[PDB]
């Protein structure tokens, strides 16, 4: 219904001028607000400068040089090599396809599956959608076989009755031993994590998690896949996910804030050990057939500017600073009878909602509380998004503290407004 | 690393070269030249790749960009109505495709609308009761790590490829040889089973293939049979959409209709990355009936396209098809022909194939046996390097070398790119002949 032709700042608006607070940050991508200007004059920049091309072995833009560099450089790691395509489900399905590739070139054709979570988001492709852990996958005949999917270590939702977080991670830790151990090591191609899941509800792993997975993913061998389409770039309060929750992958899958989201493209940043690896196996003596994944040369300015927008003019800064404020809030909004946790880090939040908190028992579906909290929300200039019995607050690292204090008095009053209607 | 070059090979898997490449770092360009780093101009015979039609520095298609980031759209996940601009996209693809009506729904390239149609054969079979009809019938073959890249999803079937010169037996005519494919695939049909089968992907002309434009006939052989059974027919326009091969897909010039259209990069020329899915009335109203029945909505399919993309394709499509450009293709293909067919008089070309502005040169050792080079002599390879050399750019698939130049290419470039193949092609061959 509503006609939107351009934003301002945080603010989605209106052809009559009303502005919507997205807590979304367009499609989670729109770190810098709507109209910033540093970034559209890059993107003009690039266009009469160089205004399309594809990457090849051997030649490639300078824009596509100049941000391979610089992603090494703020990646965890010392050195490594980067490629690109045009999204985060393209990126997430062309690291698949190069483990398969480097598996395949040092003998071990059957490495093959891929572990990922149930409730992980990895894309819309049909590899990307099988690493995908969501029901809504089953009316494609999705997952493709291989693509085997681990408990979420979501502890409030899974933890069983009296068992603690400590438990329940050791749990999570043996279905893995025991899902090699059954599978084959030498079967399992590699290992994608989201850090905190984003699409899945923003579920941040149980504390411990990735500390007590990661030693036995390296014992057997099985790459290890940072997803940080969502987390990358600031969001959890360090520049990537597998910061915040200290664990260094093999390689990291990036889109979304890598371009503030001015631009669509994914990139994916491979480590020390993965780059020497295919470096040797290219042994073969040839390029690998049929491997064109490119981004573009607009996009590789943009993300330039972006990175240097995000970590020199403040706005990674911006969301460490006011992190503490927005858990605050949060907190205090949890001390409803109907909120049955709060979660989330940085500037990724999520509020689950329930009918009876002790119990953990939701509304039921049929009443839709996420979508009337999220339609209340619009009527009152807030944009959040329902998924399942959550609302999700993504909203941009530009976000003032009076606009963080617009946010919430919003929410607030959805709240009350939606809560005191199902109760009715 | 100081340098460009040694900055691409140090952070940079496409850096990794290390008959061998060197390194080409790109700053602009120029009509269907490419300047690097070093001022050395090279003309660009491969279109970036397939999708740079307009060239590298098209005024109208800057202007046009650069105006959408000027105003950049309030663009959205799911708040505010579709922009004007992806309404009126989806309103020109329709008209301009082979339908009179349809669905359009957008992705950020022609993989991921592949992809999606997939995907959709998938939800519609399976919502209309038959959830093991799933296999895809392509032409696809590889040239165990090799068949990586380009494998496609799982449950395809595999066609032969209807090239002539590659697979005619022995004093098969161009007839018989397509008489031949069409039991091919009457007996895959009835081997597989009909209810299997979700569909059959075609580009009219093969692209990463090899260039390979079809044996006279096939389509005409092929329709009928699969007409018979209810598996839909999608047309690869990834590469032939928007003009390449003398009209504007590929399903037009070689005179079938398809149940729907994948298009891709093309669409911006090259300018911004997108991919559209173009459904037909049939397979609209299948798919509609569907949602409204199982009562879903299949999660990740959108009708929303990036509202920048959307502007730009608008432009791109314009100018492609209304300031010449499409025309030029059709203009200057029979002298792009005609001068391959002199090439092809070489000992080691077995031959050219193409159409419009794509073509491709097959190195062979011996013609009359149609035997290849060795594989490790990397002949194709050799070619396009010293094509590089020559200020040219061509490239290597197989034993073969493909040419897909701007269509804003003049008949002076056209000489010029040329002049340069055939001075590589005689370097080349005459070293392999000394060792």
């Amino acid at each position: 219904t509503v006609v939107v032709t351009h934003g301002e700042g945080p603010y989605i608006v209106d052809v009559n001028g009303r502005r919507y607070l997205d807590a979304n940050s367009g499609l989670w991508n729109m770190v810098a607000g709507f109209d910033h200007k540093g970034l559209i004059d890059a993107a003009k920049a690039q266009y009469e400068r160089f205004p399309g091309y594809h990457a090849f072995f051997g030649r490639m833009s300078d824009q596509t040089v100049m941000l391979s560099e610089k992603l090494v450089e703020v990646s965890p790691f010392d050195s490594g090599r980067v490629f690109y395509t045009n999204s985060g489900s393209e990126a997430n399905d062309t690291m698949v396809k190069m483990l398969w590739f480097l598996h395949a070139a040092e003998g071990k054709p059957q490495k093959r599956k891929i572990l990922t979570r149930w409730n992980a988001y990895h894309g819309v492709t049909a590899v990307s959608a099988s690493m995908t852990g969501k029901p809504y996958n089953s009316v494609f005949g999705l997952p493709l076989p291989g693509f085997v999917h681990l408990t979420c270590p979501h502890y409030w939702r899974y933890g069983e009755e009296g068992e603690t977080e400590e438990q329940f991670v050791a749990r999570l830790a043996r279905e893995l031993e025991e899902t090699i151990q059954r599978e084959g090591a030498d079967t399992i191609a590699g290992f994608f994590a989201e850090p905190v899941m984003g699409a899945g509800g923003v579920i941040p792993p149980a504390k411990g998690y990735f500390q007590a997975i990661l030693p036995i993913l390296r014992k057997y061998d099985i790459p290890v896949i940072s997803d940080e389409v969502i987390c990358g770039f600031g969001r959890t309060g360090n520049t990537w996910g597998c910061v915040t929750y200290d664990f260094t992958p093999d390689a990291i899958i990036s889109s979304k804030n890598l371009t503030a989201g001015f631009f669509p493209m994914g990139a994916v940043i491979l480590g020390p050990e993965l780059s020497k690896r295919l470096e040797t196996a290219i042994a073969i003596e040839e390029f690998p057939h049929g491997f064109t994944a490119s981004g573009h040369p607009v996009g590789c300015a943009i993300a330039l500017k972006a990175i240097d927008v995000v970590m020199n003019e403040g706005l990674a800064e911006n969301v460490r600073r006011l992190a503490p404020r927005f858990e605050e809030r949060l907190k205090h909004i949890a001390e409803r009878p109907n909120i049955g946790e709060y979660r989330g880090i940085g500037f990724m939040w999520a509020l689950e909602a329930v009918k009876d908190k002790a119990s953990k028992t939701p509304f039921d579906g049929n009443l839709s509380v996420s979508e009337r909290i999220a339609n209340t929300c619009t009527d009152l200039g807030l944009i959040c998004r329902p998924l399942g019995q959550s609302v999700v607050l993504c909203p941009p690292f530009i976000l003032t503290e009076a606009q963080m204090d617009e946010m919430f008095d919003k929410l607030e009053k959805a709240l009350d407004k939606v809560f005191a209607e199902v109760a009715a």
